[PDB]
């Protein structure tokens, strides 16, 4: 069944910030999660070479972007070292309510947004371009799960029964109506090779 998780209200009230401030470069959106699906790539590559067991659930280390325009989706597929529970549901938030709050003491003083990657919570750059994100996940340790959030305090998470996905992380942003030129190929390459080109991981972006 569906479990119902509150917001840190230092993570709700980000998540408005990036919600009603008004800000025009928001592509910076992309880099952040693969970004963030290096870093699971990274920790994973790293772990296997104590431990090769742990690639039995996926040899193949790739990203992965998906545009479903009929949907109103871009997926950030990924197969990194995943989630498990307690990341969802309290790791994540607890390492989150720091990034939080030193990115938002840095932003008058006039840092700005498109740096909240340095600061640990690149992920909610989601809310800048989706109405809902829906994260798909899978570690080695526990089961795969769901999490998401429309914001607005609150995040759920189940266990997912969708294809298995093996070993990974799955971003869905349910894009806003006003923001489909991120489901648009030529406007996905530039992105990429702009703010991306130097991840050392197989970047794929799906036609459709
Ligand atoms: C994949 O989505 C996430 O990365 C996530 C979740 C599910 N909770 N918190 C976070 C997070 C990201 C960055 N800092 O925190
Ligand atoms: C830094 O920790 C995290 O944010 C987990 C995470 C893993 C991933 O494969 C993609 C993400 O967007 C986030």
């Amino acid at each position: 069944h569906v479990e119902t998780f509150a917001f840190q209200a230092e993570i709700a009230q980000l998540m408005s910030l990036i919600i009603n401030t008004f800000y025009s470069n928001k592509e910076i959106f992309l880099r952040e999660l693969i970004s963030n699906s290096s870093d699971a790539l990274d920790k994973i590559r790293y772990e296997s070479l104590t431990d090769p067991s742990k690639l039995d659930s996926g040899k193949e280390l790739h990203i992965n972007l998906i545009p479903n325009k009929q949907d109103r989706t871009l997926t950030i597929v990924d197969t990194g070292i995943g989630m498990t529970k307690a990341d969802l549901i309290n790791n994540l938030g607890t390492i989150a309510k720091s990034g939080t709050k030193a990115f938002m003491e840095a932003l008058q003083a006039g840092a700005d947004i498109s740096m909240i990657g340095q600061f640990g919570v690149g992920f909610y750059s989601a809310y800048l371009v989706a109405e809902k994100v829906t994260v798909i996940t899978k570690h080695n340790d526990d089961e795969q799960y769901a999490w998401e959030s429309s914001a607005g305090g609150s995040f759920t998470v189940r266990t997912d029964t969708g294809e298995p996905m093996g070993r990974g992380t799955k971003v869905i942003l349910h894009l806003k109506e006003d923001q489909t030129e991120y489901l648009e190929e030529r406007r996905i390459k530039e992105i990429v090779k702009k703010h991306s080109q130097f991840i050392g991981y197989p970047i794929t972006l799906f036609v459709e």
